[PDB]
């Protein structure tokens, strides 16, 4: 008798986690009413209210970010945050707008996922600070008025003076523990011709350097829409150098430190949107493709009857992370199956396990 | 009762392609008996006997390079070449040497593998030049006492004397019949600090860019071994600008234009080496991973006692190749299989179409 796969995500081994948000956080105290996953699940996760693995790689605590030290193991791994960086936030650094943060949103989760696939282990972690330099400003942003915080990670600094410098970072070979044989590395630039500064138009650019490595970008054109970009980097552990082409600078501060898997495995992204009464975008969407990453999108609004308030409880999801409680056999765009001869329809790639044929082509 | 996975290349649907050399050119006059697949799948492969998909990327015909317009559609794609850029070769263009050149090799195939995995059609096409310039030189190898032919695509160029300069190159949308919806076009640049020429040591380095695409390198350090290094980028149709640092300056003649088709389909690619007496390199296995490539290694040294000389004609891969023969439901690491529902052995992702479940589960 055909199984029908149960639409969300799955696991076919005790050695899967999770990441995400206030909805997987049993330390928020509506819980269990803000919950979107079974309680018992809680522990499998590594979630905090506020944050996301998006804003842990650019900030810390502090101007309206909540920062968490996401930090998990699994063969499989199921990912569940994001809303928490959203168009709704209303943030901008110079003229790239929300839009051009929901750009920088899908760059971080396209690359968390496909690196994430290779990886058992990923852990945010703190760099240790580079060489000492003089003379210099921090970055600073101009969207809404001066009040948008630039990201703590990667630094930006401005020397005084025009300037020859190259400058040492580290990204370490472990962290407590775990191995990290390969680093996700945020490179950010401000695109748009020359920045001007104290009625000068510097040329803006720098990079990152190493005798196996090279990532850098540069501009002195027709000063004209300013754009903050990021670019999301896998780096190996090693000894690299930033450097600069006078006026400008970046290091970075933070990574996500990974460890690699012989055997690659497609993660799994559930959709993390607001009530529809708030400014959602597609990034997880848009990040989450085939064939590193599963997506399971809502076909439904976010819509929490039962939960504590509009954004916590959603029924759909919770519907579909009932999936987790399962020692699934498959994993599947379709949903999860236990072991089963036949399906009641088509599973579809990617998948991994062992999954069941379509009946109707016995 | 269970089947065993036939260990190659196979297809599920009509609609698949090959690309090749002269182990699957029927224009060889060796054939039948310099092949190592069936003569009647001939007409399924696109190939040219002394040519590879990384040659034809970076050279036109002539000194010693032979070219080939590359061009074919498939869902499924079965890839074979590679060899005729070997360390047999024994290029080079600066200091980079032969393992320098693998390391080009690898970047190539890496990104040819995953981008062929969303997309139907794969066509190498002709760009037209840029707007014009004057006072240049086109860029030459030290390499094997400068007989070394440097790429025809990149082309390098270098003016007489330090300048300003952006010129216009043109990606196009489609190319007689075939959408390219994306283009792989190759970067390359020169590392090892400053460039010395006349006895003046000039910064290397220039870029690509266009208001939504940046990808460039710069250096002006001391001095030291320079190595010719390529970075493989995936860029959409339009307008680009190729600008120069004051020196040197790069722009693509070539491309390859892939369309984009909605359900993303594993590559499969087969072991391209040589007998045991030359040089041969693990490219192919290096580039061709999961969960974007299907790698089908070589267990056993290129052995060809039936066919035209000790390198064309290899019994091993003529044995995996006979899986082309048969319209299959499953497309494995372990091989292709007959619509069944159990198999011999587990099988492991990336996988596509309708595939057995493990008997020893049952
Ligand atoms: C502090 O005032 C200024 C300055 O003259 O330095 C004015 C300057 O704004 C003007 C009036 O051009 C601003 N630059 C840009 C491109 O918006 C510029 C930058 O916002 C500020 O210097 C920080 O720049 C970076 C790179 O973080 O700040
Ligand atoms: C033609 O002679 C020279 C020159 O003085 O211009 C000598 C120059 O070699 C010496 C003696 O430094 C050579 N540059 C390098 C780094 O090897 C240099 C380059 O091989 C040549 O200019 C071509 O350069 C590029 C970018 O293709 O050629
Ligand atoms: C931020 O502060 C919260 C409490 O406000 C704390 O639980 C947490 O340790 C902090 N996050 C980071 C990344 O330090
Ligand atoms: C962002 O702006 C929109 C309207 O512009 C508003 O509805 C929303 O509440 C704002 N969000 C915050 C967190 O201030
Ligand atoms: C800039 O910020 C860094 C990191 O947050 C901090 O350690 C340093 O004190 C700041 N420097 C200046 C000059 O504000
Ligand atoms: C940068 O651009 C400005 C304006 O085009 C020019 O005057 C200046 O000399 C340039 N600087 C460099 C280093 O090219
Ligand atoms: C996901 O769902 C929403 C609502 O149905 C839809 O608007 C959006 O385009 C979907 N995106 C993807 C990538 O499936
Ligand atoms: C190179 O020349 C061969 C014959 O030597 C010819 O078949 C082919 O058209 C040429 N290749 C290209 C890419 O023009
Ligand atoms: C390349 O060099 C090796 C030995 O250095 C030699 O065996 C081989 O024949 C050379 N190949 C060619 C094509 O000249
Ligand atoms: C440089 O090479 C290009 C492309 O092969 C060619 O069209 C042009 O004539 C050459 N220019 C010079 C100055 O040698
Ligand atoms: C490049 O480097 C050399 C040697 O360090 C230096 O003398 C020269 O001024 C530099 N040029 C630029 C544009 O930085
Ligand atoms: C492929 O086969 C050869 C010979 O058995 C071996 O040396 C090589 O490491 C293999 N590479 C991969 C990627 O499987």
């Amino acid at each position: 008798k055909p199984i029908t796969p149960h639409y969300g995500p799955g696991h076919i081994t005790p050695d899967w986690c999770g990441f995400g948000d206030a909805r997987s956080d049993c330390g928020n105290k509506h819980t269990p009413k803000s919950l979107d996953i079974p309680q018992e699940l809680c522990p499998k996760f590594s979630s905090r209210t506020g944050s996301s693995m998006f804003i842990s790689m650019h900030w810390n605590n502090g101007s309206g970010f909540d920062a968490f030290d996401y930090s998990n193991c699994g063969v499989e791994k199921v990912f569940y945050e994001g809303v928490n960086f959203s168009p709704h936030r209303n943030y901008t650094c110079y003229q790239e707008g929300s839009s051009g943060w929901v750009s920088n949103k899908v760059g971080f989760y396209s690359k968390l996922y496909s690196m994430a696939s290779t990886s058992r282990c990923i852990k945010l972690i703190n760099l240790d600070p580079p060489t000492n330099f003089t003379n210099y400003r921090n970055g600073t942003c101009v969207g809404n008025g001066g009040t948008a915080k630039m990201p703590d990670n990667p630094q930006l600094v401005i020397f005084d003076a025009v300037t020859k410098l190259s400058t040492q970072f580290v990204l370490p070979n472990s962290s407590d523990g775990v191995s990290c044989t390969k680093h996700l590395v945020p490179f950010c630039y401000i695109d748009g011709g020359c920045f001007e500064m104290s009625g000068v138009c510097h040329p803006f650019g720098y990079y990152y350097e190493s005798p196996s490595f090279y990532h850098g970008f540069y501009t002195n054109g027709t000063a004209g829409l300013h754009s903050y970009i990021c670019d999301y980097l896998e780096m190996k552990p090693g000894v690299y150098n930033a450097t600069t082409f006078g006026k400008f600078l970046i290091y970075p501060t933070k990574s996500y430190c990974m460890d690699t898997m012989n055997y690659t495995v497609p993660v799994q992204a559930v959709q993390s949107i607001w009530s529809e009464n708030r400014q959602s975008d597609d990034a997880i969407g848009q990040a989450c493709k085939s064939p590193y990453c599963i997506f399971y999108n809502k076909t439904k609004p976010y819509l929490a009857p039962n939960g504590a308030d509009e954004n916590h409880g959603d029924e759909e999801v919770r519907q579909m992370m009932q999936g987790l409680l399962v020692n699934s056999s498959c994993v599947s765009p379709q949903g999860s199956t236990p072991l089963a001869l036949y399906s009641s329809e088509m599973i579809y790639i990617p998948n991994y396990g062992s999954c069941p044929q379509y009946y109707k082509l016995f």
